[PDB]
């Protein structure tokens, strides 16, 4: 078989009851239908888990109303979720989202950033994934008028995570290596590229042979690929859909391979399947149709 998972981001419903939106429910439904057909080993969250100010504590009702009861289909039962934090989560209590891992079996958020290691059946194929906390690296975009994470709140905190990732990447023996964070490195939409990540994270990717970087933040679906062969998967349409293509001129020519952000769309997510020969990525719209699909070679 193969390693399979769903990647969805920015799905955190809303602050007022019922605490979920039509788009979030449509995506939850289609995620269930996808699982019923292809199956899934786990679901990855790319940040902005609870709009617009995260949660207060680990007993916050939002955990049941925005998460548990939305992804309640029988098919989604028992499927593990690996979470990472976005900027809106940081306006609240992130320690509470980490502590919730001890309350809900499916919810796995051991710390701000961590390493995951998977071993694909039969195949000798191994996969490593590094979940980052880009807010601790670039600061909260909500703290600035430009809406761009200008600088980290703490030097030591940022410097340490970068040192951790570099040492982890310079030792990973896995066949596939993925890195995920909320903020985008490359993006043509509303916010566009995050200067801090382009200057501080991007360089590490090609140097150590990273397969791809996954993220959300900009509310749409995108696939970009640089000249070194690294893939950029943007999946932040789990709750909103922003049509903007405002920063397409800020992305190097040739990088944009796919984009969809129609405001009349219910949103979407991605389905990833990693096999012995390659990793494929399918973009699925909540309505039920697959919009695009690409593959990425195995790491030398
Ligand atoms: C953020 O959320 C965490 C998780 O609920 C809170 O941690 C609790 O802290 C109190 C001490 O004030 C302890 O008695 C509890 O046992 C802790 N809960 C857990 C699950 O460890 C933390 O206090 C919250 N921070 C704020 C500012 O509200
Ligand atoms: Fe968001
Ligand atoms: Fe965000
Ligand atoms: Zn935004
Ligand atoms: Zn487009």
């Amino acid at each position: 078989s193969t390693l399979r998972f769903v990647a969805v981001g920015d799905w955190g419903g809303v602050p007022n009851a019922p605490f979920h939106t039509a788009r979030e429910m449509a995506n939850a439904k289609e995620i269930a239908r996808t699982v019923q057909i292809m199956g899934a080993d786990f679901i990855m969250s790319l940040g902005d888990n609870f709009y617009f100010t995260g949660v207060h504590d680990a007993n916050d009702k939002r955990f049941q109303e925005t998460f548990e009861d939305v992804f309640s289909d029988r098919a989604l039962r028992n499927i593990p979720w690996y979470v990472l934090a976005g900027n809106h989560d940081h306006l609240g209590n992130v320690s509470a989202q980490i502590a919730y891992s001890k309350i809900s079996k499916r919810w796995n958020f051991p710390s701000p950033y961590y390493r995951l290691r998977f071993k694909v059946p039969r195949s000798n194929i191994t996969v490593a994934i590094f979940m980052l906390d880009t807010v601790m690296l670039c600061g909260n975009s909500d703290d600035f008028v430009s809406q761009q994470p200008e600088m980290p709140r703490d030097l030591g905190v940022a410097r340490t995570q970068l040192s951790w990732l570099k040492k982890q990447l310079a030792a990973a023996k896995e066949d596939y290596v993925l890195v995920a964070g909320h903020y985008p490195i490359w993006s043509i939409a509303e916010h566009g590229p995050t200067r801090c990540l382009v200057k501080n994270l991007r360089p590490l990717l090609a140097a150590y042979g990273v397969t791809a970087y996954l993220c959300g933040h900009d509310h749409n679906l995108q696939y970009l690929q640089d000249e070194n062969g690294v893939g950029y998967v943007l999946s932040g349409a789990g709750n909103f859909m922003d049509p903007s293509v405002r920063h397409q001129r800020k992305v190097p020519n040739g990088y944009l391979r796919f984009h969809y952000g129609s405001e009349d769309s219910l949103g979407g997510f991605t389905y990833v399947e990693i096999g012995s020969k390659e990793m494929s990525i399918t973009y699925v719209e909540a309505s039920g149709k697959s919009l695009f699909k690409t593959s990425l070679p195995r790491r030398p």
